[PDB]
Order: C-alpha cells, then structure tokens, then sequence
C-alpha cells in the first residue's frame, strides 16, 4: 500500500551472464516487485575492480547503487550486505519489503530478525531450506537472467 522496498543483491553470486545486459536484469526485478511500493533501496555489493566495467556502468545508470568492498575479505561483501538490511530496517517499519537477491544462507538469521522482529515481507531471490524458511517469498533468480537480450 506504497510501502517502501528495498532490493539488496548478492552480485558476486548472483551474476549477470557475461554479455548480457545488467539492464534487463534490474528492469525485470523492478517489474516483479515494486508495484505499489516506494523503492528505499536498490544496491548491490561487489569489488568493482572485479566486475566488468559495462556491467557496472549499466547498473549506475539504472540507479542501482554500487557499494564497493575489497573481496580480498571473503567475508566483506556479506558483511556489506548485512549492514545494508539493517540499516533498512533502522529507520523504517512495517509494512515494509525486503528483496534479498542471494544464495548465501549466511543470511537466515537476518531474516529471522527481519521478518519477526521488524515484521518485514522477506523475499528471498535464490538459485537453491534453513534460508528459505524465514521467507515469505521464494523466487528463482534464473528467471531475472534467462535469455537476456545482448550487449
């Protein structure tokens, strides 16, 4: 009912298929999710330094903030994620609708917090059962990346 969403994407997991536009795939989640939402939030998390440089380009001009982390960290960009989720839910209350686009199940008590505690619709974007039991929502993220139109 113009509640806010927020989409956190796990891109280091999550990836776009080389040569295939970023574009269509942050146009498909909108299209799937934001229907009568306010966005809070689109962001994902990689080291720029190793992503390609089109990609990156493409998700900045589509408004998708790009949080840089150093991935020589191998726990820095989940720790980059985490942080955003609850930086979400620290100023805003339900209803509310979390996107988490990852496989990591890292994330379950995150969720657990989000959807208990902050009472938030939790959906959780996956290519696969403790994770996906805290959401209310499970969505393949193979159909945000199948037959992507091409660079």
């Amino acid at each position: 009912l113009g509640s806010p969403i927020g989409v956190f994407w796990d891109i280091e997991n999550c990836s776009v298929p080389s040569g295939r536009s970023a574009t269509a795939v942050v146009q498909r989640i909108r299209e799937k999710f934001f229907k009568g939402h306010r966005e809070a939030e689109f962001m994902c998390v990689c080291d720029i330094s190793k992503e390609n440089k089109e990609v990156i380009q493409e998700l900045n001009n589509c408004q998708v903030t790009v949080a840089h982390i150093n991935a020589t960290a191998k726990n820095a960009a989940d720790d980059k994620l985490r942080q955003s989720l609850r930086r979400f839910a620290n100023t805003h209350t339900a209803p509310a609708t979390v996107v988490l686009v990852s496989t990591d199940v890292n994330f379950a008590m995150e969720l657990s917090d989000l959807r208990h505690r902050h009472g938030f619709h939790i959906i959780l974007v996956h290519k696969n059962e403790a994770l996906l039991h805290h959401a209310n929502e499970l969505i393949r993220f193979e159909e945000f990346i199948s037959d992507l139109p091409h660079h």
